[PDB]
RNA sequence: UGGGAGGUCGUCUAACGGUAGGACGGCGGACUCUGGAUCCGCUGGUGGAGGUUCGAGUCCUCCCCUCCCAG
């Protein structure tokens, strides 16, 4: 299974994944364990200070190095041999399914969540192994990015289960009723012949990947069949 | 004052406490700057056992969300929102979110966010009820709730009064299309790493230029593509050239 | 190191020839809303010697240092 350490000022936010859905069930079955450490518990003053103003002035607050460092060492300690420390940040490697598959190898990870204007550069230099971004946009804190990462990798823990399965966008899906607001379910889905249906769905994934996200298409090495189905799909669009 | 309304359809509305009860966004909610209402398809399920999923035609992996509870929750939300309510489906097949897209979404006063579960939702509900599809990235999650919260948070940073200092909004990556410069705070020396002297000089102009040059250097080194097609200034051009030079030596 | 211009807390900016203030910064404390915070204090300057004057940040001389205009 998998163990995840989180350093965050709002550990209760993590209940969002540790108590609901697939991940909640994973936690209940001891397949996934998530432990949180809060830098505030590492302060030594009445107001539990974990941040201050960035030098050179100007607006904003930066998190202080010491509570985070102490929290990280505590986590690393109670983590064992070889825990990799990742900092969530928009300046890090942009996360994608390949990165997710790579991340799913580590048995233990510690995730550092920023707030306000960020964290001290020296903490990044001295304690962080890798930086990961969930996308080219900026959030108010690292807790959501951390939960996103945790969820994406959790879809791999053995015994818990599929877009990008083959590098392609998923195909369209249908359920009851047979007719919805005048829209009928594709007759092919009703033939009951599993093979004709599979080929239809695959053609659909190719068509969808090609239209909405053609760049995803550039790197793949398609089977003869996939190339054929995509060309067939291509013929209908320009007609 | 300013204000935004977000309607959410999700089987696990309690997850949203993560943003409505914590940090800047939680405060935004407390100050009535941001309002979030959550409708749960389970409250719409007729089924005695309150079944919210259903089988996909054609078999295979997964279950799909059952059409009636979900459709009905959406109709209720659209009904509460009135006009100007744009409906977005969070899905990996949607438009990949970036800071430009965030600025675009932030132009809406009302949004309804549909969070999928299981293998997703019936395609016909997407065609008939969804206005736009959005992805937070090229990776797959167990549900649309995290994506939804992400979208809300990213856009929330643009509502006036959410951050309290409006200049903070710009002092982040992608704000002006460049990555942020590195930051330092107290104490001045910690475990042998010293704070760069310019930041302690009290010399405002040198500090402004240092911060700007650093932002440029970092962008060039990590994400040079952002630089492509950017419209600098003479000063920025000068600082960048200096940075490209200095980095090599 | 040739011809102009100019030197005030670290930076920015004030002061009649009458005792040098302010903003930002930095440091120190509080702060039962961790707040992209707030509040209260402390720190700190006329580049250097001469002369004029009852008195010089200010006027005069020299020296030193800095910016602009071909080294
Ligand atoms: N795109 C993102 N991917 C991962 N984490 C993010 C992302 N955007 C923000 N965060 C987290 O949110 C925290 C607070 C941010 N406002 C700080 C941003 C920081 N000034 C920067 O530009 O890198 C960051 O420290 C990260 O922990
Ligand atoms: N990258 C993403 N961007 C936006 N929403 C996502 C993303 N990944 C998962 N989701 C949400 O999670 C839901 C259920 C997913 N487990 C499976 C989705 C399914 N692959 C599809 O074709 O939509 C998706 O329908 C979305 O609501």
């Amino acid at each position: 299974h998998m163990w995840i350490g989180v350093i965050s000022l709002f550990p209760e936010m993590f209940k969002a994944i540790t108590e609901f859905g697939v991940t909640g069930r994973a936690v209940k079955h001891n397949l996934l364990k998530v432990e949180c450490w809060n830098p505030r518990d590492f302060t030594f003053d009445k107001h539990k200070t974990v941040d201050d103003r960035p030098y050179g002035g100007g607006p904003g607050m930066l998190m202080m190095v010491q509570p985070l460092r102490d929290a990280i060492h505590t986590a690393k300690a109670a983590a064992g041999e070889g825990a990799k420390v990742i900092y969530l940040s928009p300046q890090g490697r942009k996360l994608d399914q390949g990165g997710v598959t790579e991340l799913a190898q580590n048995q233990k990870l510690i995730l550092v969540c920023g707030r306000y204007e960020g964290i001290d550069e020296r903490l990044i230099q001295t304690e962080i192994d890798e930086e990961w971004s969930i996308g080219d946009y900026v959030l108010t804190g690292g807790e959501l990015p951390a939960m996103t990462l945790i969820d994406a990798v959790a879809r791999f823990i053995p015994g818990v289960l599929d877009s990008f399965a083959d590098g392609l966008l998923d195909c369209p899906h249908y359920t009851r009723p047979e007719v919805l607001e005048g829209l009928t379910v594709p007759p092919v889905l009703m033939s009951g012949h599993h093979e004709e249906i599979r080929k239809w769905r695959l053609k659909q994934s190719l068509q969808r990947t090609w239209l909405r996200r053609p760049e995803l298409l550039e790197g793949l090495a398609l089977t003869d069949e996939q190339r054929k189905l995509l060309k067939e799909a291509q013929a209908e669009h320009n007609s």
